[PDB]
């Protein structure tokens, strides 16, 4: 019931570093009414939004909820700090009507799988909430065994899991041993491959801009159309090659203004995009998506 | 454009005694021709223990395998490995044999940098006036090579294709549309249905001995738009291919190929014997997934 | 120049319910500063669980530290990991409390280039004044930073010396002639030895929390050619280093502390509790090493 | 009694991909004469010598040890293609007189331990010669563990390990492990530091050219004199990166016939050395080693 395409919101500040809420209300807009989206991402590793205050990400959480309302599903991402921090999100955003959650691992320390287990099962267990796994720990770079999928997934709450890496025969091997649960696709050039193995959706931040297409290629692909699934796909990496060549959190930022978006500034250290930089963003923009 | 379709990679079968099983090499042809209905063969490839026999015992398999194999299949020749002079001995021998194609992995003995692998394939094309098939990953190094880098390969006109070893369909996706008159060949077994609908031309592959029905069907039902009934046997071919794995590859494949009736040969030392649990694991496989 | 000597990296204790224990913190200071006689403490550093509490409850810590250690030792204040804006709030808070030396990890929510890494650092060194410890290694990226970039940091007169993380002592020889007037403190205790005899000018380490009498005598001692001596001690570290990690490095420490009257606190879930195998463990390694 | 500075031979070839043997003599001097080296690594992995045919492995083995007599230490390496080449170069050796043997496990397959402990057994029972193993089966990049180290120093025939990663914990365990084996260091960018571990001596590729420095750090290491044994690595590892800088297997050659050597010429696919190179060569070789 979760199905579809999901953007991962980024999070617009204003020249003070302050979260930009009416540019936060027009990327939500822009992505229900234009992009015609499925869902919504809010709280990912997406940009630079683990850096903003507990109190700023319950604005964020706040905000988007109230302004999508429910034309569109929400996935709230209330982990990363650490055990506490995400009790505290999982129950406000749960209060707040988000009626799934993700957390990823905290960053803090490295741990082992009986205390994933045990971090997962106290933010169901504490909130009541549904909630989405990430198939890698947070900065472990390993995929998680298919065995350790199991233990997680005895839990009912546990609805699904998130995959940010490209191994497609892991991606079989849990499609087929969990016929019951959702599994989301993190990775946007990779769409049609993950969609003929049977994934339930796509979670991604080029899908702010470039939706459509991604719409798609997973409705064709679901219908068998693969010749003209993956002629879109082609175009959609050929505009990802430039987003990435360009600087991909800077390039979809400008492609956005490009769109009439107000998108915001960036925080420091972050060095601000070119005017070559500036120029190609606009000419992928006119290329592929005007 | 003729060598499309699925290959199998042959493996050598070995005597008690370390030579080559002749009589079991080409019993093991006669099996993928006829009971696999590969279209393809590939010979001479890293798979299983090819590695380790000499340039003429490499000569006799080449040779055993175009007889055996008349032109009921598209032959491959895998003539790299151990360094430049080898190659083009072995490459022009199996030439004069008739095999219409090569591939050739970069030599083991030293890392090259990119503009000594383009004169390492250019002089192979040039001495043997070949057809010659790269891989995407040079010998021993684990990073695949740059879409720049397949340009400047595929500049010459005898380097007709590309071997994938590595999963990242982000790279062949590009590589598949910035080259459409190339030849693209997946050697994963375990993710042919996602490379196949990326337009891949062909796959090469050692489950391909005994699982060569699955993955034919795989990849014509999945270059005719039937993702659904593809997708089926992916899953069945996966819980294969997960047995093989947990059982070990090389030996179960051999082990199953005995099952079958087919002689593949002993282990060389310092290889360990295969055990009685993993001779009636694969028995298990066997009647599950292919009698 | 003065802040050469051995470091250690105080682990922060915890109440039962997650709050920091004050006065368990007070006597770890206390235990390292008298027993240890460690010349410097390392404060706010990713050791353990630090790096899980507020910044609030990172600045009580940061001022019970320096009320407690006075100036009996040097210390060092590590003030990133979260972003630019709370290492600048921090590092203008333990400037003001009396720290002399700042430290900081680059942030963790983005893989920053280089260009923006010195931006980074300089942004600190401007807004508080205070001088500057930089990593070898940006946070969460593997890599050690290039000898080119090592220069346009240390062009900065406050960025006085590197911590050392991991254990490439060509890169660190490289550094050591390079930059004569910089200092450079290893962050591997096991390998004290190695780098004392390459000219690092101290050691910021979590071991020195228990064995701060060997680590010393291993670095004053290899400072004075007597490599003899210095090997045996470092054999007999190393064979406690083993036991701890083989034990779990974080829990083994904080029981072997408890077993010499220090209060070093409770875990944090999600944390597993210490076993009863690991509480035995421990004390045979204390009683065969540290009593 | 094996301990020293040991100079990794690399064999010169002629114009036709042959062996030069009157170049390969002349490099053989140069070591024993000028480097003073305690011994030669013979058939190593340096350069481009696992390419060469067995035939021409078995008479570079036999021109080394006859120009080479016992002026200094011999160690063959006699394995990489598969376990019987391994046997018959191990028995041609030891009859032409190598007192001791080296090898990495075949590079045709990755060999579990037990069939690690299997081939390095059987060269050991079949040659009845003494044996040094490798800390890093060939292309693994994976040190073996210290309960590994154990199973194979049960043998009393194979008497040490060749280190090739630069890991100086596992170096110290395996050093007080097994006080009564030999222990070379093959990293000559870190000499010093192996030497305070107590490492029997160093292989190295560099000691061709550099061997007089390398003597002086291992001895004066040896006797705690370390201020002036860190000057003189100084001095060695600037060398060392100008000869990595300029490609480190070209410049060692280009460096010997700067010494009056015949070092030979380079087999394709390899490509020959620029004249900038050149001139950066004759730079270090005036700078440092003349």
């Amino acid at each position: 019931f979760m199905k579809g395409i999901y953007s991962a919101l980024m999070v617009p500040y204003n020249e003070d570093g302050s979260i930009n809420e009416k540019g936060l209300r027009e990327i939500i807009r822009y992505n229900i009414d234009k992009m015609k989206v499925d869902g919504l991402y809010v709280g990912g590793s997406t940009g630079e939004n683990f850096m903003i205050s507990t109190e700023e990400k319950k604005r964020v959480f706040e905000i988007a909820i109230d302004e999508a309302k429910d034309s569109v599903n929400l996935i709230a991402q209330v982990g990363s700090i650490n055990l506490n921090e995400a009790v505290e999100l999982g129950k406000y955003v749960t209060k707040l009507g988000y009626k799934c959650l993700s957390a990823v691992t905290p960053f803090y320390y490295k741990f082992d799988f009986s205390e994933i287990k045990d971090y997962y099962e106290t933010i169901v267990r504490e909130t009541g909430n549904y909630m989405i796994i990430y198939s890698i720990p947070f900065l472990t770079g390993v995929n998680m065994s298919l065995s350790q999928f199991g233990e997680l997934f005895e839990n009912e709450k546990i609805i699904g899991v998130k995959f940010t890496a490209g191994d497609f025969y892991l991606l079989e091997r849990v499609r087929k041993a969990f016929p019951d649960k959702l599994i989301f696709a993190g990775f946007d050039e990779m769409l049609l491959p993950a969609t003929v193995l049977g994934v339930d959706g796509a979670i991604g931040s080029t899908y702010n801009i470039n939706g459509i297409r991604a719409k798609q290629i997973f409705e064709l692909a679901k219908n068998s159309k693969i010749d003209e699934a993956l002629k879109i796909q082609h175009t959609t990496n050929d505009l990802i090659e430039g987003i990435l060549s360009n600087g991909l959190y800077q390039t979809i930022k400008e492609i956005l203004k490009l769109e009439g978006v107000d998108a915001g500034y960036c925080r420091k250290p972050m060095k601000k995009i070119s005017q070559k930089q500036i120029e190609f963003a606009k000419e992928l923009h006119k290329k592929f998506l005007k």
